[PDB]
């Protein structure tokens, strides 16, 4: 009987949601498991880059998914959330489902996790779902758990992904407590459905389950806008990604573009690529454009017609508002332990340890996770 692990992400689950709303089902999951109250994720704090960091243990400059929208000047290739199936974009790293799939008599399974419908280094999970946001949580849940329960050879690593509370966090903004409370109650119910389902199938006691997320959300406002069209003409540059980290590809002298942009708003930092702060680990990749604009927390970079979005993320990964949480339950995990923080790149070496996989070189520190694990010294 090999170890099994289910990795679950509810997109956009800001850590402090746990302190401001009631999560009876999550509380239950935590009570007999472990909670990391907030996870320091990676810059930029967007969906595709952070999900890949979870499954590779790498910073974004290293795994190469540096935004939800990218342009590679050399190949002329474009990446976006919808247009995300060219392996070119995934192949700078090897995610854990691949390493798991490559072991004899083991399989990986997936239900909607970013990249799991793409062959990466020519390897795809035995079971996966082509991305389709219309597929209900129940269907994702019932299928991924069936696969974990049945399947020959055994499924030992599985992913499960859900688009909320990110989608509604964007719509309402995290400060809209009336509306976010209904969103998050639904998430807690889904976690309840997950636990009920594990108990029904007899998986609850032997399956390792991690419930986590990619980033948080912060409130945006009409009083906090930076309009690039009021600062620089379109002819000067091509916009690769917009807000709150704008990726700017100059059409003319980069110096001329930089001089305009650095005098646009005191509520963003304007960086030549080579001046991007080292703390972000967001420089050493050709997919990072010659200039980036980083808006301060709660500020939005806009064009004349950019639509309103009351919540957003992407900002500085040191901001608590951008941090997700992590919870876990199962034979590898202690019962009733709470820990303050780990880094999101630390999840990978922990998962490899649970599954008995040799990790690829990575930027995580296994030591940070030892207090969560039953076989490990906790200092
Ligand atoms: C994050 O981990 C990656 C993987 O080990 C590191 O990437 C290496 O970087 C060194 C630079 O010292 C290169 O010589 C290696 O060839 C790289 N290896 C791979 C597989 O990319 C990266 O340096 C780490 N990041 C930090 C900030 O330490
Ligand atoms: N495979 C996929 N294809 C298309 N869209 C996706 C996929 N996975 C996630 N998404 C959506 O893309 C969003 C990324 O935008 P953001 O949340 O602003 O980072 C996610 O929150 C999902 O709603
Ligand atoms: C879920 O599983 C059913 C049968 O168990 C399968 O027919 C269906 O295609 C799956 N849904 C997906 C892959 O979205
Ligand atoms: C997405 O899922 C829904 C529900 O299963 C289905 O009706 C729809 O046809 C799917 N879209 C594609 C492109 O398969
Ligand atoms: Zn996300
Ligand atoms: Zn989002």
């Amino acid at each position: 009987l090999p170890p099994k692990l289910l990795l679950v992400s509810f997109d956009g689950f800001r850590a402090d949601y746990l302190k401001n709303y009631e999560f009876p089902h999550l509380q239950n999951f935590i009570k007999e498991g472990v909670l990391v109250e907030h996870v320091k994720n990676v810059f930029i704090t967007k969906t595709f880059p952070n999900h890949y960091s979870i499954v590779t243990g790498l910073y974004e400059e290293s795994h190469g998914i540096v935004a939800n929208s990218m342009y590679d000047a050399v190949t002329k290739k474009h990446f976006s959330d919808s247009n995300d199936k060219d392996p070119f974009w995934w192949n700078e790293a090897v995610p854990i489902w691949v390493t798991n799939q490559l072991q004899e008599n083991r399989s990986s399974a997936a239900a909607m996790w970013p990249g799991t419908d793409v062959p990466i280094h020519d390897t795809i999970s035995s079971y996966f779902m082509n991305y389709n946001s219309s597929v209900s949580f129940e269907e994702r849940l019932n299928n991924i758990t069936m696969w974990l329960n049945n399947s020959n050879p055994p499924v030992t690593f599985a992913t499960l992904y859900w688009e909320e509370p990110d989608a509604s966090g964007h719509k309402y903004g995290p400060e809209d407590k009336e509306n976010m409370s209904r969103v998050l109650k639904k998430i807690d119910d889904l976690i309840g459905d997950l636990v009920q389902r594990l108990k029904m199938l007899g998986l609850w006691e032997n399956l390792n389950v991690i419930i986590t997320s990619d980033h948080g959300m912060t409130q945006c406002s009409q009083d906090r806008l930076i309009n690039l069209d009021s600062c620089i003409d379109h002819s000067y540059y091509t916009l690769i990604d917009l807000s709150p980290v704008a990726a700017i590809l100059p059409k003319i002298n980069r110096t001329e573009v930089y001089n305009k942009l650095k005098n646009c708003s005191p509520h963003m930092n304007v960086y030549l690529k080579e001046d991007i702060p080292n703390r972000f680990y967001y420089q050493h990749n050709d997919r990072i454009q010659p200039i980036i604009l980083v808006a301060d927390e709660g500020w939005t970079i806009v064009l004349n017609e950019s639509s309103q979005k009351l919540g957003d993320h992407g900002y500085d990964n040191s901001l608590p508002s951008m941090h997700p949480f992590l919870a876990a339950h199962g034979p590898a995990f202690h019962k009733g332990y709470k820990h303050s923080t780990i880094n999101i790149v630390d999840i990978y070496p922990m998962m490899c340890h649970i599954l008995g996989l040799k990790p690829h070189p990575n930027n995580g520190t296994f030591g940070h996770t030892k207090c969560l694990l039953v076989d490990q010294w906790c200092i």
